[PDB]
């Protein structure tokens, strides 16, 4: 029939965008079907690179041959703490204090600085990878580890608010401004056969927060 | 003061761990559990080493020095297109769905050669439904996991012998905490 779109994403995007965004992008345009996948960011690349997909939801930076990139927006990132936790006193937080063990990270897409990559003159602070890399792909399963106190760790803006959890045994606070923040981009191959699905999609995307 | 590791398949965990885990944590706050979705024989691989201590997984199933406890039968229904000649029914007799028609996860649900879709989500298949390109087979806790407003999805019973999987679980004889796994498979039993 009509050929589809082949998109793949992050394991720190995917479960919390494409839910709401595919049926939307079913409603506006159900002239291509989409075929949702989520992986970390070098399958998704190769993947892209031998055609298998046709573009990929990524956090920049993101530079790879002859593949366009589409900045689509701005999403700030929170911090999650468990209810006992002192730092719920402060309503807002350093962004120095996330740098002991007690901070949880995924291997692949979930570190929220050296991602940020400012564009003015940034301090090279020594550098302490004083965190613990939880290999797991899924923002879920530290989500109920520090719901059980375990820890603490942070979360995109998508994400925060997408669990069963009663109120008032995970908890989470806002940044202290400046906010860090993740530039979530589409990118798709030069040269890809049909730029009118590209557009559809980056529209589709970059509305999907407008209610109806 | 202990972490329980458990893990799950593609095709049961997404719909049981959210709501599994916060009510491990309401009735057992003595212990953290780390949760993990995988195939089924990388999951067995995962629990012969010990880098998990249970898993959720679908009968029929069996591994050496590995206990096995039916939890509980959860149903199959046909996922279906809005606009599709099976929506004027009231059930769907199970002969009826061979064809490429058919959109099947691999390792993913089974009941011959359909259509295998080769990824590890079945949301991805319901969409492919969505979109109209053929019928799958959804279990019961899937069946609803989704924001399509209705007139697009619609989800239809077999007529019997009604099709279903028995989850259950799976932890070594050796394991040295069985009050523990019992009150896991519980909660697990107690979300169904």
């Amino acid at each position: 029939l009509a050929a589809p779109l082949k998109v793949g994403a992050i394991y720190t995007i995917g479960p919390y965008l494409f839910p709401h965004l595919i049926p939307q992008l079913h409603r506006v345009a159900p002239q291509m079907p989409l075929y949702i996948e989520e992986n970390f960011t070098h399958i998704l690349r190769d993947k892209l690179r031998t055609g298998e997909l046709d573009a990929i939801i990524i956090a920049l930076p993101f530079q790879e041959a002859d593949v366009l990139t589409k900045p689509l927006f701005d999403e700030p990132f929170y911090v999650l703490m468990p209810a006992d936790h002192p730092w719920t006193a402060k309503a807002s937080i350093d962004s120095e204090l996330l740098n002991d063990k007690s901070l949880l990270l995924l291997g692949e897409g979930h570190d929220f600085r050296d991602q940020v990559l400012e564009a003015c003159p940034t301090v090279r602070k020594g550098d302490e990878n004083k965190h613990t890399t939880v290999e797991s792909s899924s923002l879920e399963t530290i989500r109920h580890m520090v719901a059980s106190g375990l820890g603490v760790s942070v979360l995109p803006f998508s994400a925060v608010d997408s669990h069963h959890y009663a109120p008032g045994v995970i908890e989470v606070r806002p940044f202290s401004a400046p906010v860090p923040f993740r530039t979530v981009a589409i990118a798709w191959r030069a040269s890809f056969p049909r730029p009118r699905a590209i557009e559809v999609l980056a529209d589709s995307i970059r509305l999907c927060s407008v209610a109806r």
